[PDB]
């Protein structure tokens, strides 16, 4: 009756208790860090349960991301490619539920909610995480599957993140201070960190095999969204048709998963939850603003240039500015 997780959640927090630990973003609830990343706490338990019990196959399809960096987005959109030939536009089930119920974490559903139905469903073969490159379950690299990774501007990536976390529902007390926070964020202690790293890893293992692995960026696609939705498609093994493309398949994938659309949802309203397993975030918590630069905002001019230097500094002649 105890799920794999439960009669191992002991055993993982005795081995984590004496990873090294760092003030987090709130009082009661530190950074933990664990090959070369920091982590929450419960995070890095599923992440340890993923790795020991998580068996991908060849035909499985991974979403990954840094927390903030468009992972909604590209759930949906994923979902709606491979289940196009199921629903209509207007029966699809992204209209009634948010995105993250069909599309599980490996290191968040897997280990904490093993009994929702999309993890019961073998038919299913898309799966999503924040786990970084290095660290991402054996099983994963060595089935071959597939990958689609996300990046965006880091510092609407901070907004993004920072906004988000007053949102969470926790008693771990309150968030830091935009100051405090943004100082973390650029000396890479975050969630999943260094958000620097965490792009870096998985550029070079798309450099290394470009056939495997499909590298996305949020500006790019918020800007002109049909191509790179087309280039998903097929990607995935799903590419549109000559027909679907003339009958406007590809807009109607589009609108279906855009922010307005999404939004605007009942399902994504006010506190309105999922209802698969238990949210810790409200489903508007998702859905904020949805732009590109709203850093300018939030931030000075000093802060914006701290963390442009620092991206300048670690990225420039690797391909990802050029
Ligand atoms: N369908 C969509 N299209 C574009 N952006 C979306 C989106 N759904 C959510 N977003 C935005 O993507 C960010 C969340 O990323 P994630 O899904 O990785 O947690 C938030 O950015 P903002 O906070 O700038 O509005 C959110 O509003």
């Amino acid at each position: 009756e105890s799920t794999e997780f439960e009669k191992n959640q002991k055993r993982y927090q005795d081995l984590i208790s004496t990873f090294p630990h760092e003030k987090g973003w709130r009082p009661k609830e530190p950074l933990i860090e664990y090959g070369g990343y920091w982590w929450l706490p419960s995070l890095l338990e599923g992440c340890i349960h993923a790795q020991e019990f998580f068996q991908a196959r060849p035909s499985d399809f991974l979403v990954c991301s840094y927390p903030k960096t468009g992972t909604t987005w590209l759930k949906a959109l994923t979902f709606a490619i491979a289940n196009r030939s199921r629903f209509d536009d207007s029966s699809n089930p992204l209209l009634k539920r948010n995105p993250h119920e069909f599309v599980p974490y490996i290191e968040i559903d897997f280990p904490f909610f093993p009994e929702v139905d999309v993890l019961k469903d073998k038919g299913n073969t898309l799966f999503s995480t924040h786990i970084p490159y290095e660290l991402l379950p054996d099983s994963v690299v060595k089935s071959g599957c597939k990958m689609v990774y996300i990046w965006r501007e880091p510092k609407d990536t901070f907004i993004s993140m920072w906004t988000f976390l007053h949102k969470e529902r926790t008693e771990l007390g309150p968030v830091s201070n935009l100051e405090e926070s943004f100082d973390m964020f650029c000396r890479g202690l975050s969630g999943y960190g260094p958000y620097l790293n965490h792009i870096l890893a998985y550029w070079k293992a798309y450099q290394e095999n470009p056939d495997r692995i499909l590298f996305l960026k949020y500006e790019t696609m918020r800007a002109d969204p049909l191509p790179y939705v087309k280039s998903l498609a097929e990607f995935m093994g799903h590419g549109f048709t000559a027909e679907e493309e003339e009958k406007g398949v590809v807009e109607k994938v589009v609108n279906l998963c855009s922010f307005e659309t999404l939004k605007n949802l009942e399902a994504n309203k006010g506190e309105k939850d999922r209802e698969d397993r238990p949210g810790v975030y409200a489903n508007s918590a998702y859905f904020r603003k949805g732009k590109v630069g709203d850093w300018s905002n939030y931030l000075t001019p000093e802060m914006a240039a701290r963390i442009d230097g620092l991206m300048e500094e670690k990225f420039k002649g690797t391909g990802l500015l050029e």
